[PDB]
């Protein structure tokens, strides 16, 4: 379930001295607001979602050489060059060897030799500069009636509005922060992991790149990086790349500060600071009959995290939609004892089970929910 | 070909005063050694095989996980240990999450998880201490004939022979040098290129590794390094790995000492410092009669990159093994100038060629090869 039994969750109650209250909404946490008259509402921030960021650079962290051709001269005849020295997508080398005549030259002495490998990039990861002002926050929020409305919210359209299913509109305003530094700091992506580093450490790094605008995947910068030209022995001088940067990559990343996922979004750390207004919000039912009075326990009490108690019942009888009838009594039946979080329990069907929460008092305390001809006198001891 | 037009090669010249000469025999270079009355022989060593190395411990660069099991519990129902726990195949990780209804558990909490994997490794380098006195170098002693006999030494019988075919035999004694503090330095080999690096750096390495006495390839020791866990939500911790770390490897050992190969041969840097005794070699040939004096040059002049100069001939005409009339004589025919390097030029066949080499004077000099009949007069502008 949600916001009940989440060990991150915080209550918040409106005065009755006005209304705009604030609330902190952050990834992984829920705030319930409630007040008297007012329905009991939940929000929760889902995803923190960075459309449309700029990509600066893409570097490459593993390569593969094919079409690998040697060309040689004799002493006195010139260097050997090769088409593919006129090629971008190929990287080459220049040598000089021995040649007399168990090698069929003309005579002794040094003879130029060239060598050239075609560098392709397979495995290559990004990095993107991000724009803090079009940030997209998700919200979520929900009646608590034990039985939600999303909304987008960006910096540049703070306010917005709620038109709540049959619960009336609530206002908000929030302000939001999620970082340190944004326009000289790069969100690298190796495509399975995601760092935040600085601007500059990120553009010099030692590997073959490309420039943000770029589409081609061959023309890279930089190749013989990843590619080293062995002694040559007969001809070939046997070209060889040095295998994967993944590891590399991983482990020079330590100090960064990296940001899980839930399968494709990122979990960006921050925190909105909102305004709310609830004037403006009804109580779904009231003008409601109460129930006939017989109630069957689908679950019985149990405690959250957070002081307060549940329990899931089921309304079984005919009555129509109706109120439940619902007391938090003494250990005997002397005065209403704890207040109510599920503030007028309803009912939409008698098939469909309802929750119910509310936080009692210390040590021992008595809950009667349902008229006397069936009425569940549910005794419990909290603390 | 081989001594002859190899940038790297001395000569050497015993004296008459005695025998005893010295040489330095390296990888990639030939010593020429000759004197009145001996024959000219060439030494190349060939490859240096440390055989027998002892592996001192097994690094794995590239590793895989399979075989991953999650387990939960509810609050109050104690921890979820797995049978994967006790199995150093495998690589574990403990947390607690929140529990509750939409999970399925008993009440509201903190329910502990387990998750495991089996930790597989996949490629993996090695590292070796090698023994300096039980080291092999092959030596080619060749006799500079122009139509070889190997010999294996090591430093613990630096003393040998080499019985030549037909030339008699020589005594060599050998002293060798290959290196930098060899019982603590190790030779890392990733299995397509080596490196010697020191001990105490190599065995503090963050990687999964194992003792050098080990088969198994699964019991390894501190696989964390290669193994993280991340952020539990409904259940699986989702654990990955790292990816490879050739990468980190190879760049690395850039303050190393690398060791190319020749196909699978390690060629090992050194010098060995060897003495010869070169007075029981006799020249093969001496009683043998004059050729007829008719010659074909194959392919006539062509210096080296070490002064000397060569021609190859082919004897067709008939007369037996003979010996080559051979002299190098002024712009006239006054007295002889340069002195001949392959001494007393044989014959064994009339179709077989055969290559000749000398060293002429400055400027221009006579070549008078074969008797009148068919007297082959080359001219020639050393210098
Ligand atoms: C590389 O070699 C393959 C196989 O021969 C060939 O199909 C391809 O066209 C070559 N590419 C280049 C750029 O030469
Ligand atoms: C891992 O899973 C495969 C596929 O189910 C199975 O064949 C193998 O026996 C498993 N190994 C272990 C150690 O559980």
């Amino acid at each position: 379930m949600r916001c009940i039994g989440m060990s991150n969750r915080d209550f918040v109650e409106g005065v009755s001295g006005g209304s705009w209250v604030d609330i902190v909404l952050e990834h992984g946490s829920c705030v319930t607001t409630m007040a008297k008259n007012k329905p009991t509402l939940d929000f929760e921030l889902i995803k923190t979602e960075a459309k449309q960021p700029a990509t600066l650079r893409k570097y490459c962290i593993e390569a593969k050489l094919t079409n690998t051709t040697t060309e040689s001269r004799c002493p006195t005849q010139g260097e050997p060059s090769l088409n593919e020295e006129q090629d971008k997508r190929f990287v080459c080398k220049h040598s000089m060897v021995d040649r007399g005549w168990g090698n069929g030259c003309d005579l002794f002495g040094k003879g130029g030799i060239v060598t050239c490998a075609m560098f392709r990039c397979k495995k290559n990861m990004e990095g993107k500069v991000v724009q803090p002002e079009n940030l997209e926050y998700t919200i979520v929020i929900t009646p608590h009636s034990g039985e939600g409305k999303e909304i987008k919210i960006t910096p540049q359209s703070s306010i917005t509005e709620a038109e709540l299913t049959g619960y009336g509109t609530v206002t908000m305003e929030c302000s939001p922060r999620t970082g340190l530094d944004f326009n000289e700091m790069v969100l690298l992506q190796m495509e399975n992991k995601a760092w935040l580093v600085h601007r500059q450490w990120f553009l010099d790094l030692p590997l073959p790149w490309l420039p943000g605008a770029d589409t081609q995947g061959s023309n890279w910068i930089q190749k013989e990086t990843l590619v080293t030209f062995k002694n040559p022995h007969a001809k070939k001088q046997d070209v060889v790349v040095l295998g994967s940067q993944e590891g590399w990559m991983h482990r020079a990343l330590t100090g960064a500060t990296e940001i899980q996922m839930s399968s494709g979004n990122l979990l960006w750390p921050g925190h909105l600071k909102c305004r709310l207004r609830m004037d403006k919000l009804q109580l779904k039912g009231m003008s409601y009959s109460m129930c006939t009075g017989k109630f069957k326990v689908v679950k019985e009490i149990a405690e959250t995290q957070h002081g307060t108690i549940v329990i899931r019942v089921q309304y079984e009888g005919d009555g129509s939609p109706c109120k439940i009838p619902f007391e938090i009594m003494d250990l005997e039946k002397r005065h209403v004892l704890g207040r109510l979080i599920t503030v007028n329990p309803i009912v939409t069907e008698k098939d469909s089970p309802v929750n119910i929460e509310a936080e009692p008092p210390f040590g021992d305390s008595y809950i009667i929910i349902g008229v006397e001809p069936g009425q569940l006198k549910l005794n419990w001891f909290k603390k």
